[PDB]
């Protein structure tokens, strides 16, 4: 029952095989892209899990014979464009595995696996709303190039990975040599045209295989029950509760507010909690679109209050503390004799007022560390005029916003503190989004609740001259070109404000 | 209250001490065999665990100081095998058995000392174990069998066998061999068992002296009438035809559903109905085989599942083989290197059985099957003298219903030929099964998961056309007679020969 | 809202900052002590956990850039902090300490200990401190606080004392065979500084004026207690307690409770709790009033002893030591040429239990190092005995003090092996029952006496003097007389034990 479908992808062949391998998986496909081979599978639990949480996991692993954080980064990469495309309220366990059986570094295993994963879900009976595809873009002598080779990347000014579906982009994640907003936005959409071909090719396959999807019947809310709950919510001043300034106190009051409504009033309880969460969600979203005020009283373009300090640790080579609202990071730098530069990120439970077991670095901590390292490596001096190794470790002492971005600001402080002759300071911020069908509002410097109840989390970092790194994921089907362009601009402003503050603290590398 | 009991075991002393050490354990014994010393203990939970599953664990560990300076996992699995089937049916207490090698003379097998240690500890305990059991190592030099050969005799034996069992029968065999005949193996087995019988004899005297007081296991007796009701609702809903569903996942789905309905008729009463259902399923399968001579995928006791294979499916790897037998499938990949010298690993992902779950480090089972594979193969691997390269093979189980471990041996033989390794001879393997009715027994060839689970044994044999290179067998009944054993070996010789025949269509000699 | 409070601590500055860092923690403080910096935090779960168990965790970690020990340090800090929470308070509390900068002359361990006290004291968590801790050395007859690295090279004592305003809470020490009075003085020299440190923390609390959360302890239903206390008297609780065999005692007690409860859900939780206190009381009463412990011993009698040497053929040295239902086997390996270490392993079968086997836990790492500390002082100079020495101790049974049994075991193994050691070493664990009328000190305690008693005070050393201590308590504090009496009675105890040990082997093999 083996079926082979073939095409071209940036000057080398792309083959997708199904029906032969891993047939107990809900769906499974083998991807040959040049000399790169990847087996991708998608499996779902039999019945759906309880509670309001969608367990979705993506793994990636490169076999020893195919030729250690990269695998974790890659798996996080593939999760991003796939996660938002499941019917709302679908809470089956879904696990997606990718095994790189053969790896030609000129033919991206990361991108092969991403398409592999899309295909495996698309042939499966799992109700995924793709296909999706992803692509790598470089930028050499003013020309964009798809899936550049190892040697072209040595020379590109951009290392971008874009992904999305038929009608829109889903995810971007990038590192760059300080390139303009418009250079980036063009790269994005050059990338998306190829994405569109790739999706096209996957749909023909789906049209040929004609898989039978499982039927997800989403329940329709009881108009009347909503109405009752929506009254007990209005009487107890939900609006004013939401507008509590302090993070922990806001969450405490909301919990309590819900904690009371539910006691009115088991399967009926599950509903009331769910109705409550949407009513909270709506209130927050309404306040922003209609009254232009966020739940800590800010306006869509205002950044949180900023504080910073340098040299706070006696014996360390460099040290920086950066505080933006209820998010705070301490970054520490060590120099060494003579991989050459790295940045780690640690997120303790106390940072969010929580108790729990202490572990080895998790997936998220590994992500943010590398994001930080990516944003910064472009401004680190040449080994030729500064022969030392540089390690930076960032500790998140408090968190409500973007620890990862705060750590980039922290680390820039530490680098200057330490007297590292860097190209230019770097700062970063995270952008948010509320869409109403009438229109959208872009939010600057978002807090946790805005990520959680918003539509995107779009992190941009770079210098005054331009962008050094991006990482973006979303919780709606797609982002239009004008929303991306606007976000980049408003993030350019945001970062500029932040570098301005940072230079009050230290205005150049120590001597 | 120290008591010392003494005897001879293959030309060296064997002493068993109890009453002094580890007296809070339900039972505990110290074993001195030559200069080897092992402390063995057996402990049971106070009350029995819930559900229909017998938690039994065996550990083995060799201290750092034991020599005056994966094997432990293999050894612990070895000791579990003959011990597990000998507990009263329905006994579901946690039982844990620990073995500590305090001193280790490699000429006096710590593995065997521990195995007898473990039997003794349970036998003196109040845990209702139905032994004793004992185990022995057999070599084969210039046509003579030898018990517990020394290191230097093993350098020269044609057989490395570990046999075990009780008073009246053999329980377990596990072996590696230089391509020896079926009768040469069966004799070794029963030479081994005569010594086993002495060892059991010696343990029984001890038990007769210590006179331990066992805990009283009252097995419930089934309600004749309730069985009858359930057995009708099962007959009306076509259990027989349900069982005969061809597709593995679909068979399990329908059976679950069938049970899923009967139970809803209809809490402590539910536990019973589920248990009654499982036995009725068990009986139907067993009946179909003994009486109608058809297995639940419609095969007959001697037919092997449909076979497919391929070589060279991975571009850049030195050797590559894909082997498919029914709904079980394995991909084996080979890497060559400069210059421990040969190894084989085995990986079993969850998707192989259509499951979701967390990915882990190699488990116990995966370590077992890997080594079983490596054992079956090492005998046919060339001398380092005429082929100076290291050889690693990794086998991935992409689907599973039968014997992954045997499929991986077939896969690896393909990969070795693919890679151009001048091997002695191809090797294949299979797993044999067994249904006993009191009237008579049927031996099953190439069993599927359900046949292992509801059958009486799982008897894996692998080797060349000239003879056997490896065995591993465990059982779920009290013992295996000599005629069954012999018949199984013969029918497994046929089975393997069929498989090598197919394999040679794919590749008929080393590339 | 940054606030900085400053003082002197043994000739160097001590600064405590709050209000700036880690403000989502219930409380948090930064400690600068010389060039050492430590951030300490204290966080509590929102609501209290179910069941009768207080989850309290302390972590400690020294960053890579700051320049088993971390586990030892974290266990150190837990000890004086644990007993000072209101009885029945069962919130998760976690306490973290991060050494951001570490000057080994200014103890990060002590900075963190005060850090942890401060973080709780500024928090809304109802901790009953402050507490503080201090290091004492002993050079040419003079005690010194927080000696530097180079002074420790030359001290005869490495002591860490801690406690609160009115009493000492915890001691843990290693020593070059020093007398009981020499130790007890060091302890109380240490406590005067502790008192300054607590004083300084109290002013801070008086300045910050934190608002504590209100812990309302329920009051027992006099009448329900009375009913339960009758069903307990009728079924012979007293006689049940006096069962000799450990497992059998626990089995009967479980069963006894198992019956009373069935009389008789939220009401059940109460009956179980009432039962546990009635058991607790019976045991305590028997000791104070009848002077008999629940295995029939008297407050000063040690359990029956047995020992053996050379039980393993091929190992360089081997010792088996049994004291009551606690038993340890210690094994020694010699090597070419960190130089001495002792490990401790505690399998589940040792207590008749089943469970998963793991990497060495926290407790096992503690006891191993306690053992190693007690012994290193008597191990020969590398000059006249050029070999590495590893000893591993296995606890085959346990009811008492495995850690002390392992020290006895290891001394046996060292002699067995022919190691020319300074002198044998033995150890024991002391216990305590306080009634408001008076107290009884218990020698060589069993598990139940630790669990239902007021302290667990382990002392080990030679005939000439003490080599190691480790003590924690379950009451607010220990007076000086109790701590002096315990040391003396532990000196006697150990002497008995060395006496027995020398019957087995009276000098290093030759």
């Amino acid at each position: 029952e083996k079926k082979v479908f073939k095409t071209e992808w940036a000057g080398r062949s792309l083959t997708i095989e199904t029906g032969q391998l891993a047939k107990q998986a809900n769906g499974a496909v083998l991807v040959r892209y040049g000399d790169t081979v990847v087996l991708s599978t998608a499996t779902a639990s039999k019945e759906p899990r309880d509670g309001d949480f969608f367990p979705l996991t993506v793994n990636y692993e490169e076999k020893m014979y195919a030729a250690g954080d990269d695998a974790t980064l890659t798996a996080r990469l593939i999760d991003r464009p796939i996660r938002p495309l499941f019917p709302k309220g679908y809470k089956h366990d879904v696990q997606i595995m990718n095994m790189v059986l053969s790896a030609d570094p000129d033919c991206s295993p990361q991108m092969a696996a991403m398409i592999g994963s899309s295909m495996a879900l698309s042939v499966s009976d799992i109700p995924f709303q793709g296909p999706i595809a992803g692509v790598n873009v470089g930028y050499i002598d003013g020309k964009y190039i798809i899936n550049p080779t190892v040697e072209e990347k040595e020379v590109s000014r951009l290392d971008l990975e874009v992904a999305g579906h038929k009608d829109a982009v889903n995810m971007v994640e990038a590192g760059a040599s300080e390139i303009t907003e418009q250079e980036m936005l063009e790269a994005i959409f050059f990338g998306h045209e190829e994405i569109q071909r790739l999706v096209d090719f996957q749909q023909q396959i789906v049209d040929h295989i004609q898989p039978v999807k499982q039927e997800f019947i989403p329940a329709e809310r009881d108009e009347a029950l909503v109405e009752r709950v929506k009254s007990l919510t209005e009487e107890k001043g939900l609006k004013e509760t939401v507008l509590t300034f302090d993070k922990q106190q806001r969450d405490e009051n909301l919990d309590n507010l819900k904690e009371e409504i539910v006691n009115e009033f088991e399967l009926l309880i599950k509903e009331v909690y769910a109705i409550l969460n949407e009513l909270v969600k709506e209130e927050v979203r309404r306040l922003i679109a209609d009254e232009k005020i966020r739940p800590d009283g800010r306006k869509p373009d205002e950044i949180r209050p900023l504080d910073s300090e340098v040299g706070i640790l006696p014996r360390t080579h460099g040290s920086g503390l950066f505080t933006r609202g209820q998010t705070q990071a301490l970054s520490v730098l060590t120099l060494g004799a003579l991989k050459r530069f790295m940045h780690h990120y640690n997120f303790p439970n106390f940072s969010v007022g929580e108790t729990g077991p202490v572990r080895a670095p998790g997936r998220r901590e590994i992500g943010h560390g590398a994001l930080g390292e990516r944003a910064l490596k472009y401004i680190i001096p040449d080994t030729a005029d500064f022969p030392y190794t540089i390690r930076i470790v960032s500790e998140v002492l408090e968190s409500n916003g973007s620890s990862s971005q705060a750590s980039i600001c922290g680390s820039t402080l530490a680098l200057m503190d330490a007297g590292v002759p860097i190209k230019a300071p770097v700062a970063g911020i995270a952008m948010g989004l509320v869409t109403r069908e009438d229109s959208y509002t872009i939010l600057t410097d978002i807090q946790g609740m805005e990520d959680a109840l918003g539509d995107m989390d779009f992190k941009v970092a770079g210098t005054k001259e331009g962008i050094t790194a991006i990482q973006m994921d979303i919780k709606i089907d797609g982002l239009t070109r004008e929303i991306i362009e606007e976000a980049l601009e408003q993030a350019r402003r945001g970062r500029l404000e932040i570098m301005n503050h940072m230079l009050q603290t230290i205005d150049q590398p120590r001597t």
